[PDB]
């Protein structure tokens, strides 16, 4: 299991060249804290791909969902984020939109995005599963650590 | 009257065609949820018309007014937004900024807006009244009733 | 000593030319509310020199520093915010990001930026003192007063 670390202390460790993400993120998540293996998925307006993923048990894991960061319908609303919980995912980082916001601050998961929308998402599946996410100077890479905070995100 | 429901229900129940606003609002006032019938007010960093306007008697309606955005003057501060709630309105949605945002949260009204600014605006009374405003994808018309909650605005 | 006093209110005392800052800052310190007399320093992902400024002894000044916005490092941490409360400094304007979000709430000063990031700063000292600042439509000159609250900030 991968112990979470505060972003900060991590950076102390790393040095100059730390993978750490520019984009700034609003927190939804009963956790503002987390870590864990990276998996990916990448869609426009869609979330029946990224919930089949968290559909599947995961040891602490963290789904980076790349979303073009759409503000138009939400990615993640209180099932999905539920679900994800409920197979073992420790954090969601969505370059999107959520909804459910006042639910979502219930829910004991890690949650990152850039907005919220009560529309919809499509449920066509379309999308790529295990990609490489460059955001804000950072890659997220299948299989590495993300360790996400009040400052900000660090890839190992 | 009109009774508030979360948008993210409302958004269920009409479908893929709901009208959804994309523009991220921030919340400022008493009451994090409300809805009621439509009224606008179009105006530029001058505030005597939508003041007026917020002087008349409302059977909870909510003011949508459009100020282009503005973050350079305050179109309503605890002044407007008190006189808003003491004639029975129960939201404001404002496009521009606001002043006053830490005696606003204890008032009890609705009051979105896109940032703040301490100064004032002007009280010309320029402006138009009853138009139709377009926000995020969104027309705000006269008569139409909105719904307001930390997601987002619909409008039916 | 300077006493503070809240935006608005300085703002109705001023009149239609008063200096307010237009630029939406997000608050990170101990104190909502801050005022005291100006010093500046303008940099570029680099706070040795803001570090140095801060070190000195201080009735109750407001440091703005100028980073061009950047929120690819930390220009303060804890570190620096604590350093400046205890030599004196009432309040730091940070036109760039900072870290240790979390801890900063929870140190006796005032604290504005444009975001955060974990990444550090280099510590060259390059930079300079004493000049003037134009941030939002309002000049930071050293010497001037600010006021900085949940409203804006207001330069005198």
């Amino acid at each position: 299991a991968i112990s979470f670390r505060p972003t900060a202390d991590l950076v102390d460790d790393i040095g100059p060249d730390v993978r750490s993400c520019d984009l700034q993120f609003r927190q939804f998540g009963g956790r503002s804290q987390f870590a864990g293996p990276i998996s990916t998925v990448r869609c426009f307006q869609d979330n029946a791909l990224l919930k089949s993923v968290l559909s599947q048990p995961s040891a602490g894991g963290v789904l980076v969902i790349d979303g073009a960061g759409s503000l138009h319908t939400a990615l993640v609303g209180d099932v999905i984020a539920e679900l994800a919980r409920s197979t073992g995912w420790t954090g969601l980082i969505v370059h999107g939109a959520v909804r459910d916001a006042a639910a979502l601050r219930g829910i004991d998961i890690g949650i990152k995005a850039l907005g919220t929308n009560p529309r919809k998402s499509t449920k066509t599946g379309a999308g790529e599963r295990d990609v490489e996410i460059t955001l804000g100077g950072v890659t997220f890479v299948p299989g590495d650590i993300a360790y996400s905070d009040d400052d900000g995100i660090i890839v190992v």
